[PDB]
């Protein structure tokens, strides 16, 4: 019973969150996941902002409203060489990863490691965050409040 979650920099607060290495949640599942770091689902302005201060990733995430990559510099296989926050438009399935917007965070760059997920709750799961420079903390917990997300 173990959940891995890949975290990023805060850009203006955003930051990109893989589970298990795969494209694997479910928008649900995205609102609670961003509820345990303290986070929502950020707004298309929101993420439009982060951009702006130097987020960019070449993973599909749920936004508010829609599933995004945010691309600064043009790269062949990701978002087939757009810029800007490429929205997708066309998709037969229904989970990736997500993206989350902490307001307490520093309005720019933040590239310090996260170090816990402060509001899960009770429950049987390890759940490790796992950042970009393989720093890692475990904890035991839950953070899913939909049962068909289990
Ligand atoms: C609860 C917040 C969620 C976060 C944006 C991932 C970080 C955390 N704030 C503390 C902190 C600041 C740098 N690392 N950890």
């Amino acid at each position: 019973n173990q959940i891995d979650l890949n975290v990023t920099c805060r850009y203006a607060g955003v930051f990109h969150v893989e589970k298990n290495g795969r494209y694997s949640i479910s928008r649900t599942e995205a609102a609670d996941l961003c509820q345990a770091f303290n986070s929502t689902l950020p707004t298309m302005d929101q993420m439009k902002l982060a951009l702006s201060k130097g987020f960019e990733t070449c993973r599909y995430g749920f936004i508010e409203g829609n599933v995004v990559i945010p691309r600064i510099h043009p790269n062949a296989i990701c978002a087939a060489n757009h810029t800007g926050v490429y929205i997708l438009v066309t998709s037969n399935t229904s989970h990736y990863d997500t993206y989350c917007f902490n307001a307490s965070a520093p309005p720019e760059e933040d590239c310090t490691s996260v170090t816990d997920l402060p509001n899960s709750f009770d429950g049987p799961v390890t759940i490790t965050i796992v950042n970009r420079d393989g720093t890692r903390y475990s904890k035991k917990g839950e953070y899913r409040t939909h049962q068909e997300d289990i």
